[PDB]
């Protein structure tokens, strides 16, 4: 029951760091390239493991040897007046090198995508590792859902436990709130497009204050890691290939309802969207892959 | 934050120890007739240190300010008397119960609850999720209406995680728990520690219980059932009121099924 | 991950209870003779998603392949005949049924384990911290021996997180809990919940449990009490063994007062 | 029941994240001087508040108003070549502003000093508020004896919740291992100064290869803000007056078992040590008091 991250910057900290507060790992290996930081980053860790449960750090991926599951995080810094495609392919050139050293070393993990964009990266990841589709999950709107539904049911007077709608599509600007499956405790609602915008630009924000997400980002992976370790078989809008859904054609991969557990995707939920909702999605696989076209693998 | 349980059936203490472990209670309070079973009181008292409830008190005006009164025997005027409070209907029938609680209290009506239809809301909810094959927290549907064999399903609002008989198995199989055994503990003590949650941490849940819904899916008359409510600090705050018609004049035969003018105030 | 209870009464179940509370069964058995109340497996099979087991099962070899087993009746060669696994025995008294477990089971002194003094020092210590006005967390201290009367302090380690009659009144307060009811169900419930986790999930957790105690203190015979013990996925790993006079002493004439040679093996 | 968090950095965001991840606040209150970081971290936090459970932030001090317990990690950008000294007395003027602001919007609140040395600083916490004995305290050693317990009952074969030691004296270097008041599971040792060295190592390490602790000193607040707001009555190694113990005469603050609860310090222990025990805690007040002597408040 080992855990890897790769990349041990503010995104893998923050998600190490929601593994570690889940009793989820029994090893956890961190992972990147300035030793001096791996080292004090593990060290910091440990210092306080009374008040955790479970710790590596090195530069060598031999250390992740069988690891159940590997979160990857790293990206690159994103430079000013760069593309939106530069960035992409710099972040495609780095996984070039990191997915063959986790495939060399845990051949039957599962690899966990957060670093964006995560939808073409975890594409990116199934082409590179060659692992089936179970294996391969990107963490796509689980955030965004979440988000969702916390702020939808503030605009009620209920708690987030009892209110249900999602987000599908590209994790990104082109995302779908799907408002035919809104629910609240057995009731459909038909018995809140602002929330969504609020959601996607609230993320965009962040990343203009901040430079990136790192604690909300952080929890999302470890509602993730938690089904996925304990086998929980929950629910989560999560990045699989849909290709052969909602009339897409090419081979692009966003977020769906998937049920996580010990082999990753057991499922892939194949929904019944209403006919605009099925458009946007098909629109949001057109913006996808109007990117993903143009990386070379 | 004191809590009263009155009753030490086996149901009032699976209630009891339900409340305890979910470590609500600062001060938890027994009542009952007789004492030689209430000095029960000793054994919870024992394994405290396995609890995080500091005083459990047990005796025949020991209920003084307390937010919460769970009735499972087996009384109110003397709940009211000292605890003027949440009160909770745990007997049976609940939903007849409960409008005895309100009338013989004076009480508003978010005040006056009964655990009616959450304890087979959640069990109905598990089987359905053990079927499909998915964690029973990612899908949801509730069953409304008389705590038995008239409740009803709402399969216009089934969902899994924003999406779209098992039901006779939920009543059915509550039969043979009375028979086997003659009462029910162990499970209504959960759903009355789910209830109890909310209303103490005031979490605003939603949960179908048994409140006033004259005036929802065509009823004329005072009958209180389970609808789904939004339960917390002062108990309910906001009742959901409209569905099917298949089900709605279902809602209505629940209702007729529901004894009610054959008892005296 | 399957643990097995034996003896469906009112301790039986508050063990079983508590045994689902702490969510440590992938698989929980019940198993007794009278069947139709065997058959509180619908009971606890009715709160299901209030717990977080997915199985519970009843009857009359169903107990194969268990990690632990909780007899609490009211049997052994039939716990081994198809889970030879950890046997607690929860029954009384304790001190004396685990020697009758391992020499009717065979099994080594790792896998055969009894309730002993784990409840009695755990309501000892809340008390003394409740006296000190302290949380019962840091104030550390063990009562060991006989389940019974003849249990021993033991001050030289009483502790306050690194630091330097009340006994009586753990021992006087279980027998009014027995006189006033007859059986003890809650309290237990709970420390065979608190033992059974370390057990389960390898915490590593010192415990006061009843095992083989000859050669510590100058006992000179196959005696079973309670001494600080190391219990894991393995059941006991290892046995801590030496004190003031005044309290080793006591711990023979505790062994002394524990009956043994009475009954025929 | 608010909590006010002063200094949006590593150590106070993770002091934050520990307070957040616990139940314990109803509003959490996040203070700084940089605007656009301060949205940016709140933005963060209830971006993911469906894991969570509870957020203000901004400059002005009149957010804080009526805060329970209000958390102090400001520190300086560390120079090298800058002495002790001069260090500490920079942390000084910060706290000349800090506090005013605090006891101004907050007279009733709960001091709890991390920013560091964090000894030093919870007696000019003290000074500059005029507040009682018992609404003003420090980390102090808390995360020091708590990594001692672990990695001593990792030694054994033990859990950590059944072995019991602690350390006293100035958190740092001069720190005391109270050898006499070892235990396990109710049986006193006498029935590993080493690993007391590794403690106040392993601490200075992480300080050169990260800069700073973070992780750690976040978890041990948060052990700490859950006995005080939830009032437990639990007993920590915590920084409160001393003068008047172990034959100091100085008024020293340094780390002696406390009990806290909704009012802060209930009790001060007054620990019966051992000879030697009891000359190195004079030891530890005389490096501290060789260093609050020459601060000018």
């Amino acid at each position: 029951n080992k855990i890897t991250v790769i990349g041990v910057g503010a995104v893998g900290m923050a998600c190490a760091f929601s593994i570690l507060n889940k009793e989820l790992a029994d090893e956890l290996v961190l992972i990147d390239v300035v030793e001096d930081k791996l080292k004090g980053e593990m060290m910091d860790l440990q210092q306080g493991s009374l008040f955790l449960k479970t710790i590596i750090a090195g530069k060598d991926y031999e250390l992740t040897a069988n690891s159940k599951l590997v979160v990857v995080t790293a990206g690159a810094r994103q430079q000013e007046g760069e593309s939106r495609l530069n960035l992409v392919q710099r972040n495609v050139n780095i996984f070039k090198f990191i997915i063959p050293n986790v495939v060399k070393y845990s051949p039957d993990c599962i690899l966990l995508i957060v670093s964006n964009p995560v939808d073409i990266l975890t594409y990116v990841a199934w082409k590179l590792s060659g692992f089936p589709l179970n294996r391969v999950i990107g963490s796509g709107c689980n955030l965004d859902s979440a988000r969702f539904r916390y702020l939808v049911s503030e605009m009620i007077g209920i708690h987030p436990s009892n209110f249900h709608g999602c987000i599908l599509g590209e994790h990104g600007d082109s995302s779908v709130p799907i408002l035919s499956g809104l629910n609240i405790a057995g009731m459909s609602i038909k018995n809140c497009k602002d929330v969504h915008k609020k959601v996607t630009e609230s993320a965009y924000e962040i990343i203009k204050l901040k430079g990136y997400t790192s604690w909300a980002i952080g929890l999302s992976v470890g509602d993730l890691s938690c089904s996925l370790i304990k086998n929980l078989r929950k629910v989560h809008p999560v990045s699989t290939l849909v290709k052969g859904q909602f009339g897409i054609d090419n081979e692009v991969f966003l977020s769906v309802p998937c049920v996580l557990g010990r082999n990753g995707i057991s499922e892939v939920f194949k929904p019944k969207l209403t006919v605009e909702e099925e458009q946007q999605l098909k629109n949001s696989a057109e913006t996808i892959w109007n990117t993903q076209k143009d990386i070379q693998l």
